[PDB]
Parts: C-alpha cells; structure tokens; sequence
C-alpha cells in the first residue's frame, strides 16, 4: 500500500465542482482516484455528497475518465 488516493477534505455537496482545498492525498483501502489526478479534477463536478474522509472513486466525478 504505497498509493495514495484522493480523498474528500471536507464534505463536497451533489454536484459542487472540486476546488483545491476539498481534495487531499491519503493511503487508504479501497484505493480510488490517484491522488496525482488532484489537478485534473478541479472544476469537475461530482454526482454524489461526498462526506469528508471519503476516497474519491472514478464513478463519483461526472466526466472522468483516466
């Protein structure tokens, strides 16, 4: 386990667009988004709440694709 994944620094609300500082980089199971996609996703928008200390998953941002 040395992959890190992005990870929900706050609660993000259905269907906010990801700014920086909701996007953090931990080594958590089950593994998500990488945590280098971190500038990708900003401005992406998400398609579900996502509580804060949730791994960001592909299938939570509406037009991911990586």
């Amino acid at each position: 386990a040395n992959q890190a994944s992005v990870v929900a620094n706050q609660l993000i609300p259905i269907s906010t667009h990801l700014t920086l500082v909701m996007m953090r980089s931990e080594v958590v199971t089950p593994v998500g988004i990488p945590a280098e996609d971190i500038p990708r996703l900003v401005s992406m928008q998400v398609n579900r709440a996502v509580p804060l200390g949730t791994t960001l998953m592909p299938d939570m941002v509406k037009g991911y694709a990586a």
